């Protein structure tokens, strides 16, 4: 699925991102902008063999299991299909647990390059929230 804008603050909202972290949820749309262009089914292969899939392209070394990751975690107990879901749950919940891993959304390269610091708010501007 291919989320609008404001479809998925609101999303994001009613799953719980709504300042989860202290992140406000301009940040986490900006995120998924620039990491998945809001497409749930959006997958990369990473350089290391890894790969990010979804909304906010999660990756299998550490949160998913794919099967194909050598000596890789899975630390959100999923298979990494569930990510690409019209769902968001399983990309939040998991979302949750990587914001709390101590870097916060440094996590997201796209979010560290692309949003940190940015008017973020003006991702969610407009939206009925
Ligand atoms: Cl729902
Ligand atoms: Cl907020
Ligand atoms: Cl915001
Ligand atoms: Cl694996
Ligand atoms: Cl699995
Ligand atoms: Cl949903
Ligand atoms: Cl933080
Ligand atoms: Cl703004
Ligand atoms: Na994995
Ligand atoms: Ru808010
Ligand atoms: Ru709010
Ligand atoms: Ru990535
Ligand atoms: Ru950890
Ligand atoms: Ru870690
Ligand atoms: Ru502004
Ligand atoms: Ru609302
Ligand atoms: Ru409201």
């Amino acid at each position: 699925k291919v989320f609008g804008r404001c479809e998925l603050a609101a999303a994001m909202k009613r799953h719980g991102l709504d300042n989860y972290r202290g992140y406000s949820l301009g940040n986490w749309v900006c995120a998924a902008k620039f990491e998945s262009n809001f497409n749930t089914q959006a997958t990369n292969r990473n350089t290391d063999g890894s790969t990010d899939y979804g909304i906010l392209q999660i990756n299998s070394r550490w949160w998913c299991n794919d099967g194909r990751t050598p000596g890789s975690r899975n630390l959100c107990n999923i298979p990494c299909s569930a990510l690409l879901s019209s769902d968001i749950t399983a990309s939040v919940n998991c979302a949750k647990k990587i914001v709390s891993d101590g870097n916060g959304m440094n996590a997201w390269v796209a979010w560290r390059n692309r949003c940190k610091g940015t008017d973020v708010q003006a991702w969610i501007r407009g939206c009925r929230l």
